[PDB]
C-alpha cells in the first residue's frame, strides 16, 4: 500500500544484477495471481544475456531500459502448454482463436502486474515497454515464440539508479462510477485535468512537441490514429500468424 | 508481506454480511490507480456496484454466479478511451483511438488496475474473485452499467470480507512457465513432468469423474472452454468492440 502509493516507473538502473532466487521467487509467487481455470495461460522468457538483449532492443525501439536493465521479461499470453497438454490426454484444444488469446493476455497482464507490485515491495525498478505489441513479429522471431503464444508486455526491472519525481493520476471521481457510468461533461473534463494541466513538466510536454494543448501531443505525436490504425492490422496480422485467429 | 500474502492468496468466492466502507474501497482503488499506465493516460474506468438491484441485474451477465449477489461490492473493470478522446474534443486535439490497437492498450491499463486493486485488497484482509463472464456478456454489461462508445467492460471482481476458507490451489512448477532467453517448447516428457502433480490431486480427479472425461484437459475442451464457444465468443468480440466504437 505505500510502496504502491509511493510507486514510480524507474528506467535507470545500477550494475547490481538480480539473483536468479530472487526472480524466480518473485515470478513463482507472481503465478499465485488468478488465472482462468486455474490454466496459467502465460509463458515468460527471461532475458539477461547481453547479446540478446542487444537483438530485442530494436524491438522496443531502441529504448536504454532493454540493455541497461539486469533483467528483461517479456510476458507472453501462451495457450500452446496447455494445448500440448490437450494432446498428450486425448482431448481436442479449440484455442487457436481472439477470445482464447484474449483469456490468455488477461492472465498474462495479472502475472506481470503482480510480478511489478512484489518487484517493487522487493526494492527493484520496473518499466514496461508498451512497444511489445508494435513490434510484436520481431519479438516471436527474437524470442522464437512458436504458434498460441503472443508477447503481450515486456518489463525491464534492476535496483533503481534514479529517483523521479511521481507523475499525476487524475482525481478518483473521474475514473470511479457509481453503479453506472456517468460521461464526462465539458465541466467534468475541465476539472479533472486542471491539475494535470498546471504541472510545468506537462507544459513543457506541449511546449516542446510545439503544439496548444497536453491532448494534441498525444493525438499529434505519441500516439496518432495512422500508427493506431496501422498497428490494429499489424496486430490481426501477428495474430493470425501465432494461430490466434484465421 | 505483500510477498507472503500473494504466496497463500486464494480466489474468495464467499463473503462474510459485513460492508466494505467507501474510505476502505475508494482508498484501494485511488491506489491500484498508481499502477503503471500507457502514456500516464490512464485507459479505464471502475463501476462499483454496492446496490442490490443492480447486483441482481450484473447477476445473468455472470452467468448467476453467486458471488454478483453475495459481495458488498462488485467491480466492473472498464477499458476506457472515452474520458481521453472528450478530453482531446475539449483541447482541439483529433483522436484515432477508434481501433483495435487501442482497445488492447486500454484493456492492458485496465488489467493492470484491476490486479493491483486485487493484491491491494487481499493485503487489506479481503477475498475476491474475476469473473470471465465478462468477456462472454459484455453487451449485457454494457447495457446494464450504461457504457457508452469507447468503453468496454473488461474484467469483474467480486469483493468482500472473507466467509471460507478454501484449500489453496496448485500452480504449475515454474521451469513450466519460465523460459531462459528463448520459448523452450514443451516435449511430451515435460508435459507429463510437469502436470503429474496436478492429476494426482483429488480435486482433478473428481473434476473428471463429475464431467465423464478420462483426463483432465477434456473436461476443459470438452465442457468448460469449447471450440464451438470460443469461436462463437471470439465473433461476438468483435461484434461488440465495433459497437462500441474500438474497431470498423
Ligand atoms: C480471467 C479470469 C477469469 C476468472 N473467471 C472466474 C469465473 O467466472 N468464476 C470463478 O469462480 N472464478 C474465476 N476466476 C478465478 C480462477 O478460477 C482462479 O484464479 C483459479 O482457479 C486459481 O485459483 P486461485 O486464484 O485460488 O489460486 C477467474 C480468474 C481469471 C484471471
Ligand atoms: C502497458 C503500458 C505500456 C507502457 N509502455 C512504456 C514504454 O514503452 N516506454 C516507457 O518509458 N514507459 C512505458 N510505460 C510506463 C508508463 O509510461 C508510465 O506508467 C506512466 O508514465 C505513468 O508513470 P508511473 O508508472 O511512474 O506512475 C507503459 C505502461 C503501460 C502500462
Amino acid at each position: 500500500m505505500d510502496t504502491v502509493k509511493n510507486r514510480r516507473t524507474i528506467r535507470k538502473y545500477q550494475q547490481k544484477d538480480i539473483t536468479p532466487d530472487l526472480l524466480n521467487d518473485l515470478l513463482e509467487t507472481s503465478f499465485r495471481a488468478s488465472t482462468m481455470g486455474g490454466m496459467q495461460l502465460y509463458s515468460v522468457v527471461v532475458t539477461r544475456d547481453a547479446e540478446k538483449k542487444e537483438i530485442l532492443s530494436p524491438a522496443h525501439f531502441n529504448q536504454p531500459m532493454v540493455k541497461e536493465a539486469p533483467v528483461v521479461l517479456t510476458f507472453c499470453a501462451d495457450f500452446r502448454r496447455f494445448c500440448k497438454y490437450c494432446q498428450e490426454r486425448n482431448a481436442v484444444p479449440g484455442y487457436g482463436n481472439l477470445m482464447s488469446f484474449l483469456n490468455a493476455a488477461m492472465d498474462t497482464l495479472l502475472v506481470a502486474q503482480t510480478f511489478c507490485t512484489l518487484a517493487e515491495e522487493a526494492g527493484l525498478g520496473i518499466c514496461y515497454l508498451g512497444t511489445t505489441t508494435y513490434n510484436p513479429q520481431m519479438i516471436i522471431d527474437a524470442l522464437h515464440l512458436p504458434e498460441l503464444v503472443f508477447p503481450i508486455t515486456t518489463v525491464t526491472v534492476g535496483y533503481p539508479a534514479e529517483s523521479p519525481k511521481q507523475v499525476d493520476r487524475l482525481p478518483i471521481e473521474g475514473i470511479i462510477h457509481e453503479e453506472s457510468y456517468h460521461d464526462y461533461t465539458a465541466e467534468d473534463i475541465n476539472r479533472l485535468y486542471a491539475y494535470k494541466e498546471s504541472l510545468p513538466e506537462n507544459k513543457l510536454f506541449i511546449e516542446e512537441n510545439q503544439k496548444e494543448t497536453l491532448p494534441q501531443v498525444f493525438t499529434d505525436v505519441r500516439y496518432t490514429k495512422k500508427d493506431n490504425e496501422f498497428m490494429s492490422e499489424n496486430l490481426l496480422k501477428v495474430l493470425r500468424r501465432q494461430g490466434f485467429m484465421d
